[PDB]
């Protein structure tokens, strides 16, 4: 979706049950306190996904993460964020939004 004269985004939260092989299912990417950042976003995003777990086809670059396990991901470092979902063990929910 390069352009649809709409640009409507929606927020959806899903619970990812940790499974053998990886767990989270997706790879965190971004961080507010990272080497490179952009003023006006500071939102974490998924770098890459294994495509073989609970988040195989749910969390991707197409969808920008806003909150994880209740914690906001629009002003935190990738480490602080990943450590939050990592604590789950078998119930890591992430809130993402997309428009296309």
């Amino acid at each position: 979706g390069p352009l649809g004269s709409d640009h409507i985004w929606e927020q959806h939260t899903v619970t990812l049950h940790r499974a053998p092989g990886f767990g989270f299912g997706i790879a965190i990417s971004g961080g507010r306190d990272n080497p490179h950042f952009q003023s006006g976003e500071t939102s974490i995003v998924i770098s890459d996904v294994l495509k073989g777990g609970p988040a195989e086809g749910q969390l991707q670059e197409n969808d920008r993460v806003a909150m994880v396990n209740g914690v906001s991901m629009d002003n935190v470092e990738h480490a602080f964020a990943v450590q939050q979902l990592r604590k789950s063990g078998k119930n890591a929910k992430i809130t993402i939004r997309r428009k296309k």
